[PDB]
């Protein structure tokens, strides 16, 4: 019945979306530093516009990093290798305005600020993520796969997707019923016709990614909805690091306290503690303690242990929220310097996080649920 | 059933907020000459540098050196001793400018949220209202000369203790206030801390929320002589939670500053706020979250959703019917209803886009 259902929408963007190009370059720079100096402090912003990658920010590191190589290899990997595509790693301007200095008990490091971090998890997918954002990410990944394997050789790197799912409530848990609307816009070459693109997007992309049970004759498809998308990448739109923070996290679900992730080393609590909060939420759901949960961790400036933790289970547990809090405190140490140790965050793992979401992928330590005792 | 919640705000001199303000100064400069200008102006700030990048379609002839330098002057950076000077900084322009109804398509895809709560008269969370008003008070006392040692860069953080009341939230007390603000080389720490408590906090925070246990962290990292872009980097659209609800409600990810009305990231977010505030002020709920979404080139929203946290006797489906009966969320209609061609955007770029009565999206619509 209409009266018990609701719609929810999330979006994702491809590796060649100009904002995502900047996130990936910022984390490539972070990784390059961490490979040589595990204690590097990095706050690297990237700006991309026609013919230009500009790096700005502050670094304290012993590393000697070849920025030409880091930037150009990232752009090559993304797939911008010719003027005909709007951007070329071989010929773009790389401007380095980074200010790098040399440097002069980790468990007791105080929080740098008073602040709030959220973790979220939901049993609606195997990834413990909202279906809307999982499907949106996977659609972009599929486009990249078919571009790179030459199945759809007219594809270019810039893309955006958006998925609206129709849900019912099930005692605080959310149950996906059907995909209501899908949007896909993807950059393309000058030869391919609109109808062939739209057919490919439906048959080779959407039907390869979205389970058939969620698609029906009423599902609305907006495929290349503005018509041609030849001009794209940084030529079409300036990009900046930290401008896809909702794409990076929960797609509008749960909550967000405000910090961007990319270009920031693990001593930035707004990255590492966000990862740890996710780890807690996912562990609660995978442990069968709730179906859906929002974990809200507050820190007091200069204090290592969290000031307060609140667990909101949306009514999806037999346990009280106080009981869940006891379980969390028994099983997790959310001091910033201890999170870094437990999730091994000094490793150069960050470039992989910078497209397709920081959450919902099994290859990251914060996505391996902890067995709860 | 009590919990803590923290929101942050930053001052006009924080390098991210410098960029937001400059981006909206540029937008306003275009709209003053060409009300139909299309603007997507990103700003980057770092040691000695303001860079503009993005895309414009406009008939305006705008002197970007003047617009940028006048904005930096207004913010208050006029000397090396403060870390930045409008007279002598580098301004670089990488803007690509071209010459150029109700069914205009959305300028992009995306999702946007609106939120309102009955916990304050302005229908905003207390944490973010107080954080913003603390920064606004610092700017007021800086600009009126009564605290002559103040400089432009600041950060505030406010932690409030709340109780839950059947989906509504009830502020009980201010738990902690943090204020860090840039200052001159003459003033002593103790005098600054005293002034921050007496002239700023006590002027802004209702006495009923302060008690003997409230924690005050005033200039907590010590001296703060240099600020702004010096040894730092800022970008447009890196304070999107500060700009909106301070962690409350939800966010669709889109930044506001530097964008004209066809960018639904801005206009639909303003309209969603207007809807949410209209629902709460109309007595239909105590607390509400509105979602809307668009596809590029399509006028009507793809989806509209209303979540009332259990704070209404009406169903969420009923509230959605009321919204659809009373609001037309096509971008071409929103622009008319909220008067979005006016050059009023620079004023939105610090102290929050919401909760301030001078904006059309803050005037609730009488429903039905
Ligand atoms: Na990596």
């Amino acid at each position: 019945i209409e009266e018990g259902t609701f719609l929810f929408t999330s979006e994702s963007v491809g590796e060649g979306h100009p904002d995502k190009i900047c996130d990936q370059i910022s984390d490539a720079v972070l990784d390059a530093h961490l490979q040589q100096d595990p204690d590097a402090k990095v706050a690297c912003e990237t700006v991309a516009k026609t013919g230009m990658i500009l790096l700005a920010g502050e670094i304290t590191s012993r590393a000697a990093v070849d920025y030409q190589k880091v930037v150009r290899e990232a752009v090559k990997h993304i797939g911008y290798d010719d003027s005909s595509k709007g951007f070329d790693y071989k010929t773009c301007n790389v401007l380095v305005a980074l200010e790098q200095q040399s440097p002069d008990n980790e468990e007791d490091i105080g929080a740098g600020d008073q602040g709030l971090m959220f973790g979220y998890a939901t049993d609606e997918t195997e990834e413990c993520m909202p279906l809307t954002i999982v499907l949106a990410h996977k659609l972009n990944a599929k486009l990249a796969e078919l571009r790179r394997n030459g199945t759809l050789p007219w594809l270019r790197p810039d893309s955006k997707t958006q998925v609206t799912v129709q849900y019912m409530q099930d005692r605080g848990a959310v149950l996906p019923i059907r995909v209501h609307t899908i949007v896909i816009s993807v950059q393309h070459d000058e030869e391919v016709c609109l109808d062939e693109m739209r057919d490919a997007l439906k048959e080779k992309v959407i039907k390869a990614v979205v389970p058939a049970k969620y698609l029906d004759e009423d599902t609305i498809y907006h495929l290349q909805p503005s018509g041609r998308f030849v001009i794209g990448g940084p030529q079409g739109d300036a990009g900046l690091t930290g401008r896809k923070i909702i794409v990076d996290t929960y797609g509008g679900w749960g909550a967000h306290g405000g910090g961007a992730f990319s270009g920031k080393d693990y001593t930035k609590v707004d990255r590492s503690a966000a990862y740890a909060a996710r780890w807690v939420a996912k562990s609660l759901v995978k442990g069968g303690l709730c179906r859906r949960v929002l974990v809200q961790v507050s820190y007091a400036i200069g204090v290592s242990h969290p000031l307060s933790i609140s667990i909101f289970h949306y009514g999806t547990s037999q346990k009280s929220e106080r009981e869940l809090l006891e379980i969390v405190k028994k099983n997790f140490d959310l001091r910033p310097g201890v999170i870094v140790r437990d999730l091994d965050l000094k490793k150069p793992i960050y470039q992989r996080t910078a497209a397709y979401g920081h959450f919902g992928r099994d290859s990251f330590p914060w996505e391996v649920p902890k067995k709860l005792k």
